[PDB]
């Protein structure tokens, strides 16, 4: 596991419809085979998992049935939406982003060593 | 698969005991979980596999039972020996080196977005 910075807006005001949107950006190396986003909520020191989705870099996010969250990946971004919010749902919403890549594999082929063996008697 | 250069001596003279030794160097990225060396022989255009061994970077090589080949890995090197050679065993001996690494995995944890939700009436 290598650490990765994730940036997101410090504060967001949910609309009167109770829809809140924010972006979580990160500095990835390249095209991750997998990318898994998880939103956690902190209030009263208690941390809960609000939602989780997995997808391939570029391909669209999709959360579990009737999720609070909607999502859209565009490059080194995930654009989260969270709906149905009410007053008591105020708190700190944290992005956890996992990127997974294929195992490196190197093949080297040498030019050859001509081995000469003596025929004695 | 990424290509990798492998260098080895152009010519080697087997001793009167029929023991021939050569080094196959390569430019690897780092500590490969796996490293697999394979020696191929070319004569009359025909290519045969003379021997194969697998090991971890640093840890010692060991070939199949009663192998022609003996081996020792030291950094970015494999030091091959080949014994029991006779005249007809003259030919081009090629190093094939495979390096395998673990799948990259990045975890990013955001600082959080404080979401404020309005209590209406």
């Amino acid at each position: 596991m290598k650490a990765m910075h994730v940036a997101q807006p410090a504060v967001v005001l949910a609309s009167s419809r109770g829809i809140a949107s924010f972006v979580c950006e990160y500095a990835s190396p390249g095209k991750a085979t997998e990318v898994r986003v998880t939103v956690l909520r902190q209030a009263d020191s208690q941390v809960t998992e609000v939602c989780a989705a997995t997808y391939m870099m570029g391909n669209e996010l999709t959360f579990l049935d009737d999720s609070i969250c909607t999502g859209t990946s565009s490059g080194n971004q995930v654009n989260l939406t969270i709906q149905g919010l009410r007053a008591m749902d105020t708190g700190l919403y944290i992005c956890k982003v996992e990127l997974m890549y294929p195992p490196p594999y190197y093949l080297g082929i040498g030019n050859g060593t001509q081995i000469y063996v003596i025929d004695p008697e």
